[PDB]
């Protein structure tokens, strides 16, 4: 058992582009729970180095649970083996109209500060030989949000996996969001938020087609 | 008595543009009573087997409500023996623009896991040589609403329905929808949103015609 | 004592075109009161054949005032006796600018049940050599309102009248309306809605006129 | 065949109240298709009547429409033929707090002028031996619903039936609704609406359950 | 490797009160993988009942699909091997004042035709010598609603799971849930919605202290 | 220079009480810019755990940011070398009844995973013999809101500090918060959140006061 | 002292046009304070021509209150001694793009019945020499409106003096409004709204700007 | 130590354009705590000049703290000394498509007055060789801000400040805001407010991407 044919074609196709998120060849496959209780240490370090009483029934375990939370969670979509099974039917009803899908749930970190991401993707494309199963725009969308991101790039990557799985250049992904590291943080501004956007195929040539999804996008409940 | 004479030639045009639900020939009409019996008999069976008590006297009925929501209920629209009648009236006042129809109540289900899909349709057209009953219109989308669907499927057959029984091409369907084999299991994406559209004659054609239409769409309350 | 000059010229236009909601001709013009007397007796009829206990104080005046509001109320609009007192003035601070009125309360009943139409209409005009007092756009749409209705007619009759008067064909009319008939019986849909329009003049010739118009209708409050 | 055990106790226990809608005693069992066809012909009297070219392709059907539209649909509450089957389940897990269905859609007609009546319901009660199934407090409230209403009585009605089959008198209901005849003709009020509630056992006695009622109703959405 | 210690202790707790899902003792131990088998079997039998073209690509997985769905998601609740893992920290802080966890996700099923409910649980509590990690009583909720559910006992559980848990009775339930059962079949009621709860210790003895709990219930974003 | 008298107080007031922030003795004060660094060194070690290329420039930062963060930022208020300057004005207008400030803004991170806090807060106390500052309130909330917290804990420390600062018991504090550790992650509940309240003096003994002060709790804008 | 530069170039430029407010030639300066003790008086016996008793202590005022109002203030616009002290200040920023001020309070009266007529006005220019101070458009604005008025007129006074006072003919003015002789008195319309737009310069003659602006056009809070 | 580089690119890049904020040479460096305590010397002459008992221990301080105000804050932008320190990262991802970041909290003074002015801005660039972090085009623009201004200009500012430091043209800023010197003084008006942008690059000369972002402008939560 390796992969997957969809991951890996994904992969590549990220890579060709320089999208991929800067990575180091992994080399040797040091145990998974091995990188637990190392990580664990260098934060129950951080933690001593802060005066934190570690002693204290509730801050003790912290040190392992933010370890736990890297490894097997927030950062999970660094790991293609983790790639959503992705699956499609033919196109013979031949929808030669886009298929959205809007307010997706995205939840990130920016790798500049670690801090959590909190927005919403819109997604859309025009079919051509098949249809892709909707639950699947959304397993891909939070596949790629789960890692250190930076907003501009995450979008990029979304939109080339999806063409890709799909087979056309006609999708479009559009995400809206907020960065603590600059809500609760810094600069502390409260009512900001960032808007990204990633046209390909007709979505960017077509000044019609271009609109009609711009124009449907950002939408409240 | 057999069908009718709308039933007919929307069914047999569906088919002929292989948008048709894919089904089997009925081959002998065995009796809808008898239907209910066994389908009734299986899911005994799986509430058996997962361990439901039933002796239990709520349980105890659950099997032939199954059984009779699936034969009588959410899947009658299988059956063009419930197709809504369709009565027209001459288009004397000469109406060249566009009606239109939105919020349209529509309750469906996913072939795929046989789940609750939960949306709103938005239909319009312009009349040529015969006004439809504005009830018709929702009518025939819950009828084709009533069946195993797929969403980007039943947005199509709505349109070609509509198309035959008014006589023209000018009519776009836009369903919007929820479907909860997306939101209260697997990915559990609990604020996504499906839109799928299909535009026919001018609603396809002309620029202008195509957006006054789209721009309109998407309404609460 | 006759008519009107406006309540004729108006009335001549829609029957010229056609629009007149179908009437036959009154012939002799039976008192008034004696048909309120013979409508009163078939809806006493009616009431009985549904077991309704006239007896009862309450049910007791119900053929009356079933009577009175048929002849006196709902369909007054059916007799230009009751056409509203027009009156202009001239266009000497020469607008050349569309003037709009918006969310027009319009009440009316659908001639297919006798039942409620609730809806609100939106109407605009570019004025030429006079221009007309607000509050009478708003009777006229409610004069035609009052008949037994058909609401893509309901909206063409408006559009022509306001064309006659006004002199010009620089007018559009669009109306939004629930149709209890949907709503409250039958399909019972709680939540769809029916939008019609009538474009006219640079409303229907010119693009830019036509959607600088479409945009500013259908608001709340 | 004659009726249900349940829909019998009901109607007596209202019979014995005097709260039953004012009706006569049905004498013979007229047969329901002759009805409808005696009551089309008085509406083909009154549309005649009102100078209704009953010649045209549209008004022509109007008449059959309404008398089904009394018979068979609006008022097929006043038939105990009707009556919902009502279906409950043992309380095992004693639930000694109360259980409420709030904004029930609720179509009515009111007696005086036979003319629309939109609103919502709010049912809760206290289970004492029983439980009954949710979707039963929505089809009692629809039934008595479907009939010439007041509003105060409606409500009484509900209240009572619910009582009834419970076999408590721990049962509080609440409508609010808007009248058209007095919204869309008369006085014409389109803001005003109407607020009637009847509170049984302990939601009449004990301050506290009343007001918990009480103040948790009237929502939107 | 049997359960968990507070597994157990919540699962005689329930069983004592008569609050457990109506259940057959599991006899022996059939392979799990070996039910899906089966319950497929018999979904492909259903199907082929409903003239189903089991020869699609499509619907051919369904059968598999919903045998899934059953035994490995939407029931998981059923198998107190998937009990959260709960863990607490001594309220050395001393919290004599609720704690309120509002607006929470709630996923479920009717035991009664096996259809979709959707609905938000309200819970609070007072902590003793325990204060919990907020996200279990998350966990708790949707432990217990993933089983075929009945409203009324759902917040049963949920309310007896925590007390038991956390040693003391000063803990209120409350779900407001719609019906899909209700909403797009049947009675098919478009706005109704549920609300059931169940109060303890101090939140049903105390006046003031019932008040201040269910006066912040019903909250939206 | 060694603190303020304010700090003091406070601090002391709340190891008396146990409710500071589980922490170890100081011992040396090893230098700030000593502690960055070994942070920063520990952070470049998960990263490299994580298998991200340190290589590229903007990777390459981020151990020096987040080591920032944790010492000079987010954390910041475990040194009360920070505490905001407190500053009082006699009570000559002998206010008698409650000063309210709402809606605080509140940023804070858990102790449990060391993630982000999205929170508003509500303070009210009654003046005795001074009326502190208005933003003080705000600062001193902002102030433990910078640490790793429990809510629960969070809530406690504002009101005593508030309480010895203001010299009276009668003050209240109450803090609405969103735990990402609760949203994007773990159970992922996109909706709920946590209301915990703190009452001092009058605000716990008089059921008067203290529902004027939870009334006017919870608002929007 | 007679009058101001600005104000005589204004006044000049609309009787130009025709624009101005229909008055009559003042002929004498009779005293300001004469006028109102005239006016009270017919006012006075109007009151009597009502049967209302001028003895009672309340109404004995109203007369002189109405004449202090039609003198010294709704109608205080009919009066270049008020218009406003325009300022404006070089475009050294050389701004070509245009500066939009919405939502302005607009107070009138409708002419035809001396009643009020409640509206917001929005106005937008592009600076070419000078940029006028902000507040100067509003002040503007409400000077015109403070007269016995015509919406289609009161804009378009606003727009020419706008031009003449910034040298330019790139200027625009919506208003937006309520008329209460038209929803509280005659077809009393509780709903309806009238909408005038005055477009000058390139907002005229550019497609581009006209909808760049109409479309920012309309808001609320 | 002078500046910074881009401090100063920006600063000169400004002074050509003559957008620079009117300001004389600084000539020689006066000591900054030198200023506050004549500041503050004026300020304590002004408020005896207005009959305010500065004995008072509250307005005692006053001076010293408007003059810490005007000095150390509300201008501090006024000395390039605190000019944000930008960091880019090369476009690597080579982003084609525009960057939007809305609803920026902006806080700033009318030079005029001297007083408050409350709003909101909003920017967009589309990246040629390098990505401006997020939170830096945030305190750019309250850079400027924090000076005596003028909201045609300021917006100029944030324009070519923007251009300056990303390396290109397109770059776009809006800026809509409430003027208190317009609402809680003089005209008082307590609704309107002012919009004013600056487009340049592609946003200024490209009619598809200009409206690309006007319409993606002006945003509430
Ligand atoms: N295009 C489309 N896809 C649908 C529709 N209904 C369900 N689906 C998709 O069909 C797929 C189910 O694919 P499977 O390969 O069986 O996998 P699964 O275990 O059901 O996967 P998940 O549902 O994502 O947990 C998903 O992608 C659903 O989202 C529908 O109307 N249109
Ligand atoms: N373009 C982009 N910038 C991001 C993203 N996430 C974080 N950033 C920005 O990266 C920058 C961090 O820059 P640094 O120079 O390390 O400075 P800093 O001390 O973190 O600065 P502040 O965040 O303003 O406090 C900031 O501009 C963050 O807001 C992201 O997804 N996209
Ligand atoms: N085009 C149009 N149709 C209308 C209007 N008002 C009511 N109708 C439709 O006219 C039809 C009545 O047709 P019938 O053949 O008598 O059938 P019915 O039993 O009355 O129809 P249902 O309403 O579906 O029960 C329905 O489709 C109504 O919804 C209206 O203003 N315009
Ligand atoms: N209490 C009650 N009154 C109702 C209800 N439905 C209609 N009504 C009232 O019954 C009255 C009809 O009384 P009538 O004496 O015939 O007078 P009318 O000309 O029909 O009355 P207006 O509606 O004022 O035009 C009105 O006051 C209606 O508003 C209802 O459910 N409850
Ligand atoms: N009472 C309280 N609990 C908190 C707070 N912040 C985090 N927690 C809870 O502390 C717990 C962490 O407990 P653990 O046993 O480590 O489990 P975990 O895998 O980290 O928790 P989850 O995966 O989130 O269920 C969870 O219940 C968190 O949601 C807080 O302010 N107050
Ligand atoms: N009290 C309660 N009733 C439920 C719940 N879920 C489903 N039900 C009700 O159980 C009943 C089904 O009763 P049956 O006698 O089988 O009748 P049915 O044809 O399924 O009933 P209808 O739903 O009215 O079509 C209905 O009242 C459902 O709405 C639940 O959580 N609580
Ligand atoms: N265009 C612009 N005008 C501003 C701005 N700030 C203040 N103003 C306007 O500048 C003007 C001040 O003009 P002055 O002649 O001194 O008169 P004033 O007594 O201050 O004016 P009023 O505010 O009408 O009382 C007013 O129109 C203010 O509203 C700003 O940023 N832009
Ligand atoms: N176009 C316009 N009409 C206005 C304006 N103000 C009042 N009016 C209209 O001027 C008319 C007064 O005309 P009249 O012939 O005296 O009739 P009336 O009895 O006052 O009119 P009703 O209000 O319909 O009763 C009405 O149509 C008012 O609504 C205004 O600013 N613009």
């Amino acid at each position: 058992p390796s992969l997957s044919k969809e991951a890996a074609l994904v992969h590549e196709a990220l890579v060709a582009r320089g999208l991929e998120t800067p990575l180091r060849p992994p080399v040797h496959e040091m145990d998974n729970e091995t990188r637990k209780s190392l990580i664990a240490g260098h934060m129950t370090e951080i933690m001593q180095l802060l005066n934190l009483d570690l002693a204290d029934d509730s801050l003790m375990e912290t040190p392992h649970r933010i370890a736990k939370m890297y490894v097997d969670e927030i950062f999970s979509g660094l790991d293609y083996a983790n790639f959503p099974k992705i699956t499609l039917i033919e196109n013979k009803m031949k929808v030669d109209e886009m298929v959205t899908v809007r307010d997706i749930t995205l939840t990130s970190t920016c790798e500049h500060h670690f801090v959590t991401i909190d927005g919403k993707a819109t997604v859309a494309y025009i079919p051509k030989d098949s249809v892709i199963g909707l639950s699947k725009i959304n397993r891909i969308v939070q596949f790629f949000a789960q890692r250190p991101q930076v907003q501009e790039r995450l979008t990029q990557q979304i939109l080339i996996a999806l063409q890709t799985l799909l087979g056309t250049n006609n999708v479009a992904v559009s995400i809206d969001a907020v960065h603590y590291s600059v809500k609760a943080r810094g600069i502390r501004d409260a009512t900001s938020a960032t808007t990204t956007t990633s046209l390909g195929g007709l979505f960017k040539s077509s000044q019609n087609t271009r609109h009609e999804f711009l124009r449907a996008v950002r939408h409240h409940n």
